[PDB]
């Protein structure tokens, strides 16, 4: 590192390996992601560079985009833990409702900000949500999907998680909208509540059918235009919708109501982040401190 000092290898992101590193000069501790290939598309560097100006308290700060030696590195502010690890650590007792609500409220503020600036995430998941000791939670990797390209694999034959993908993406829609992020966040909200992934599909069709088995196979009534989607097949089985009370028990009606609006099939009916922030569920929102063991 011409200016760093790898503290250790965090993990293996969807784009490349991620390291915790310390800037030798400033002494700042950061997350360094080496991006995956043979020249680095100039189209990508310009788009990524624009994300440096996208700051909000609930968005992981992109500190630098380094294009040198024909390689691409992204330098991000560092946070000590992700929501996936936190949920596993809170598996026995569950994350307290006040903290679940605080986190959801903060993530929606983060999404409202990105979306108002025409920036989508497209691949939200527990591992991309970072938390600190102060009770803050932040979204990591916003806009990388568009700037770069389709995921599929990390960089070393690793299985892409489809659990949080919106149905319109699974049905082959080529144009993503802000709604895909709201869907993923609804899936995460449900998971924090029940302590089990809502739709743990192990293939694109299994993912789609797990959604259908729970929310009902969509039709033209609830989702105008669904039967004309690229990958829609008239042969899809027709499952009846399950009662929401059985999906995320023992969540209260305010919570179930908000979740139902975040999981509407029609992306156009799906609630926006701005509107979700005003939902009665957040009437008593607070900002608790989590018990974090680092
Ligand atoms: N910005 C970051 O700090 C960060 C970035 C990526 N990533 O993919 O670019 C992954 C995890 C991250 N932190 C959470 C974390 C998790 C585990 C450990 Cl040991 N230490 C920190």
């Amino acid at each position: 590192m011409e200016n760093f000092q790898k503290v250790e290898k965090i993990g293996e992101g969807t784009y490349g390996v991620v390291y915790k590193a310390r800037n030798k000069l400033t002494g700042e501790v950061v997350a360094l992601k080496k991006i995956r290939t043979e020249g680095v598309p100039s189209t990508a560097i310009r788009e990524i560079s624009l994300l440096k100006e996208l700051n909000h308290p609930n968005i992981v700060k992109l500190l630098d985009v380094i294009h040198t030696e024909n390689k691409l590195y992204l330098v991000f502010e560092f946070l000590h833990q992700d929501l996936k690890k936190f949920m596993d650590a809170s598996a026995l007792t569950g994350i307290p409702l006040p903290l679940i609500k605080s986190y959801l409220f903060q993530l929606l503020q983060g999404l409202a900000f990105c979306h108002s600036h025409r920036v989508l995430h497209r691949d939200l998941k527990p591992q991309n949500l970072l938390i600190n000791t102060e009770g803050a939670i932040k979204l990591a990797d916003f806009g990388l999907a568009r700037a770069f390209g389709v995921p599929v694999r990390t960089y070393t034959h690793e299985v892409v998680t489809l659990w949080y993908r919106a149905p319109e993406i699974l049905l082959g829609c080529k144009y993503y909208s802000t709604a895909v992020d709201i869907w993923s966040l609804g899936c995460i909200f449900a998971e924090m509540v029940t302590r089990r992934a809502l739709f743990p599909g192990d293939s694109e069709i299994d993912q789609l059918f797990r959604i259908f088995r729970t929310l009902g196979t969509p039709d033209e009534v609830v989702w105008p235009g669904v039967t004309s989607m690229p990958d829609y097949k008239p042969s899809f089985p027709k499952w009846a919708r399950q009662d929401f009370s059985k999906v995320v028990p023992p969540l209260d009606e305010d919570g179930r109501s908000l979740l139902s609006q975040m999981l509407h099939y029609d992306p156009n009916k799906r609630i926006s982040a701005k509107a979700a922030l005003a939902h009665p569920f957040f009437q008593d929102v607070t900002k608790p401190v989590p018990h974090l063991r680092l």
